[PDB]
């Protein structure tokens, strides 16, 4: 901490408060977690094993500092978050290719965390992070099951998860990620749950209640009752209008019940959707 001088403070988590920092030796302008507690050792190796996790869709994890039995992260510093870009962009909404642009860039960082078997676990608008060029990069990659621990947002868990599944899989990442597109060309989210029955019954009024036929094990699942009610399910034409056809077939494929049959990140960079894919200037105001 005496290593920097905190400018401001731009986030507040379950693992600690960042800040924008300065560098006093180099200048660098930095972001600085201080992670909220020593530090167990698990963490450690954990924490250290992200630090090697380096792509240009996720945000550069430059140090860790394991001193006075605190731990603080270091991390490349980014301009915007995706919510402050969405909420200056809700008038006219982020253009079409620039949507389609932050999607694959966003997929394309998942494939590489994917191929290491890394999750997120916790993606949202808030962990999504732009900078003037056109990039986006995912932020807090790996922190949750590193540390495996002001109100915690829900809207954009996996049905799985809140079913009491145990073992997360890579299709976590998928379905949140699935929700942000929608999110992005509607300029609204697509289910904002305030509690975890609201959530999960939020999906299951959209996407339909789940059963057997289009999830098997679903009934096993361990919160799972028999008693929970029985909606239809609804047209992705009604759930993301004006999304194109591509665009809905892929959501479709993202927003899959089951895990197992919701599509891969590799995959999905595949998909008719990208065929025309650019990379458009965002205009921020910083
Ligand atoms: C991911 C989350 O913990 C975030 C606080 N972490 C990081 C990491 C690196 N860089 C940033 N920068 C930054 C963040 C938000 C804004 S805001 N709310 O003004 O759009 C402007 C810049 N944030």
């Amino acid at each position: 901490m005496e290593n920097f001088q905190k400018v401001e403070k731009i986030g507040e988590g379950t693992y600690g408060v960042v800040y924008k920092a300065r560098n006093k030796l180099t200048g660098e302008v930095v972001a600085l977690k201080k992670i909220r507690l020593g530090v167990p050792s698990t963490a450690i190796r954990e924490i250290s094993l992200l630090k090697e996790l380096n792509h240009p869709n996720i945000v550069k994890l430059l140090d860790v500092i394991h001193t006075e039995n605190k731990l603080y992260l270091v991390f490349e510093f980014l301009h915007q978050d995706l919510k402050k870009f969405m909420d200056a962009s809700a008038l006219t909404g982020i253009p079409l290719p620039l949507i389609k642009s932050y999607l694959f860039q966003l997929l394309q960082g998942l494939a590489f965390c994917h191929s290491h078997r890394v999750l997120h676990r916790d993606l949202k608008p808030q962990n999504l992070l732009i900078n003037t060029e056109g990039a986006i990069k995912l932020a807090d990659f790996g922190l949750a099951r590193a540390f495996g621990v002001e109100v915690v947002t829900l809207w954009y868990r996996a049905p799985e998860i809140l079913l009491g599944c145990k073992y997360y899989s890579t299709a976590v990442d998928i379905w949140s990620l699935g929700c942000i597109f929608a999110e992005m060309v509607t300029r609204r989210a697509l289910f904002p749950g305030d509690s975890e029955i609201d959530q999960l019954f939020r999906i299951f009024r959209t996407l339909g209640t789940p059963d057997e036929v289009v999830w098997p094990g679903v009934t096993s699942m361990p919160d799972y009752k028999p008693s929970f009610p029985k909606w239809a399910r609804q047209d992705f034409s009604k759930v993301v209008p004006p999304l194109d056809e591509d665009g809905r077939s892929l959501l479709s494929q993202m927003l899959h019940y089951d895990p197992n049959k919701r599509i891969s990140a590799k995959a999905a960079l595949a998909h008719p959707f990208f065929q025309d894919v650019t990379k458009p200037v965002p205009h921020l105001r910083l």
